[PDB]
């Protein structure tokens, strides 16, 4: 059993420990391409990226799933450098990702657009799932969407079911973005569920975010996973809180039903660079290790739990194939 990944298929049993959110690089890319001193030396950049995944490997991760889709300034031909120079296997996505509305090229033609008719978001998703990735032979691994504070906008629902479509097609996962104060967890698994999609091949994002253990549980329920990934973002939710609902979850028996992540990154571009590292000195791909990891024994989360969340779900969830 394989999956796709930015170097080609590996063996599923290869995954590893397993970042089920992260990213690499973060840009609005018309901005980027137009004012393009922030982003500055290419090399640099790329060689960074390197760098931090590498150092990221040599601590023990095996494998990222990068989560940076159209809107988030997704561009492979860079990830296929930055691959190909560590041997961190890198999960690529595809998918939209809007709060609000749809990019003016889906504006004319498709299920609510000006005009219409057949649904092209679809289409496009599975091509970068089935076919690859542009001129790029990648192939994505993952869908994303995502629902924030305005909740289900026509936009936001109109990309709910094309992913939803685009999963039942292949069988690829979906992976998503929430607001989880607003629980738009439960929002997304309704518009799921409409589509006929098995919530149990669906990871509710940043449920690390939560304190609320019943809104976790009730995704749970459904049959959905939850995405404890957003360690290190400490303005969101304090390191204490983020430990202590995943200790929670575990003495609940949830572990098989969460995986972890920082949703970290090496560049984003909407926030001063310098700026960051200050306000959020945890906010980077090793603050699991160094730190989450050991605060979890201390709540007394056993090896075999950390275990599950890291190396046994991501592989389960990976392992479930084919579309329906
Ligand atoms: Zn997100
Ligand atoms: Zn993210």
């Amino acid at each position: 059993p394989e999956l796709n990944t930015a170097r080609g298929p590996i063996d599923t049993a290869d995954l590893g420990v397993t970042l089920m959110h992260e990213h690499v690089f973060i840009m609005t890319t018309e901005i980027a391409q137009n004012y393009p001193e922030a982003w500055g030396d290419e090399d640099k950049r790329v060689a960074g990226a390197i760098a931090r995944l590498g150092e990221l490997k040599a601590r023990g991760v095996d494998t990222i799933v990068d989560l940076t889709v159209i809107g988030l300034g997704r561009y492979i031909p860079r990830i296929a450098r930055v691959a190909a120079a560590t041997e961190l296997n890198i999960v690529v996505a595809t998918g939209l990702y809007t709060y609000n509305d749809v990019p003016f090229y889906f504006h004319y033609l498709g299920p609510g657009a000006q005009l219409d008719g057949p649904e092209i978001m679809t289409d496009m998703f599975v091509r970068d799932i089935e076919h690859g990735i542009a001129d790029t032979g990648i192939k994505a691994g993952i869908l994303k969407c995502a629902t924030d504070e305005p909740g289900l906008t026509p936009g936001v629902e109109r990309v709910l079911r094309a992913v939803a479509q685009a999963h039942k097609r292949t069988g690829a996962p979906i992976s998503t973005h929430t607001h989880a104060g607003l629980r738009r967890g439960l929002d997304q698994q309704r518009i799921f569920a409409e589509e006929g999609v098995d919530l149990s091949r669906v990871v509710i994002g940043h449920c690390g975010d939560s304190t609320d253990v019943g809104y976790l549980e009730e995704l749970i329920a459904a049959g959905s996973y939850l995405g404890m990934d957003r360690f290190g973002v400490d303005v969101i939710s304090p390191f204490q809180d983020r430990v202590n609902i995943v200790a929670r979850m575990c003495e609940r028996g949830h572990a098989d039903k969460m995986v972890l992540s920082h949703d970290a990154c090496c560049y984003f571009d909407a926030l001063p660079e310098e700026l960051v590292p200050v306000a959020m000195p945890n906010w980077h791909y090793l603050h699991i290790h160094n730190d989450v990891i050991p605060a979890l024994k201390q709540h007394g989360v056993t090896d075999e739990q950390l275990h599950t969340m890291l190396v046994d779900n991501p592989r389960r969830i990976f392992e479930r194939q084919g579309g329906y």
